[PDB]
């Protein structure tokens, strides 16, 4: 069977890097990255088809009008987003394929990714309101619980009666 | 409000000692609902603990008086979910968990369409798993009762749960 398509966000600073990090260096889970592409000058130490894949603006936008991207955003004169193909390919293989996107994106995953497992990383307890594009709410109190929490969230997903009962 | 759980699923799939596990667990925090049986009371049963016992008659009566969420006959007696503690329960913000069987299962979603509906399978009943929410697999009691603490853990992650608390909060401030 096809593998979850599970999209992790929040807002910036909350911590997301981090809680994707401890996520994939759970032994008991396998998932896989998708490696985004984007329009920025490559950095000191950076790969290309490793960080990212590093494009001209103007074969971004090319994907774009091409309808490439799972989801894009531009952020100070730079594009970033989540080409569809890997992603696609690597769902149909039955690996769990796990994004993470800025918070407004969600959108334009859901159109595409109707059932994908969208989970807000909200910080320790207004603008937070963006939550009601995702499926879940998991709090980064401690990286540790938050990995967790995610994890319970995708365990479910897989009990669900609806992927249980197609099999 | 609690969430309602309710574990289901098919003649001797193990239920009853799934249910038994989670409630030995220190860290569960569900409160469980004591079932009105009329069946007779067996060896190391205790009244109140294991069911409330009652005779057909006083069963009779409450069903009449509208007195159960669900009630079902199984192999010649009756069982049924009493209303007033689990309304009562959710109402104090305490998640009540039903185990039941599947007849009764189906009482319980027309009266709770937004309850959990938790379908408990043998390692091995396709047609009975339509109303239900998740599927999990008794191949170990341990590794059944983890699955339902995760499912449940992620209902009370569910995003409209989590928004309709950060919403009250900021508009009582
Ligand atoms: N519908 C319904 N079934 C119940 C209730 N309580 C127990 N049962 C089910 O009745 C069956 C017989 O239980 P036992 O007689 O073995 O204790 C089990 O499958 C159990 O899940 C109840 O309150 N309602
Ligand atoms: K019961």
């Amino acid at each position: 069977e096809k593998g979850l398509l599970i999209v992790l966000s929040g807002p910036s600073g909350v911590g997301k890097g981090t809680v994707r990090k401890r996520i994939f260096e759970d032994p008991s889970t396998s998932y896989k990255y998708s490696i985004s592409m984007t329009t920025r000058q490559m950095r000191e130490g950076e790969v290309d088809g490793v960080d990212y894949f590093f494009k001209t603006r103007d074969a971004f936008e090319a994907l774009i009008k091409d309808d490439q991207f799972i989801e894009y955003a531009e952020y100070v004169g730079n594009y970033y987003g989540t080409p569809v193909q890997y992603v696609k390919d690597t769902m149909d293989e039955g690996h769990d394929v796990f994004l993470e996107i800025e918070v407004e994106g969600a959108k334009q995953v859901r159109k595409k990714f109707p059932d994908a497992l969208f989970i807000f990383l909200a910080p320790p307890s207004k603008e937070v309101e963006m939550m009601n594009l995702y499926d879940y709410v998991v709090v980064n109190d401690e990286v540790e619980l938050a990995k967790n929490r995610i994890q319970c969230i995708v365990e479910a997903e897989h009990l669900k009666r609806e992927r249980v009962e197609a099999k």
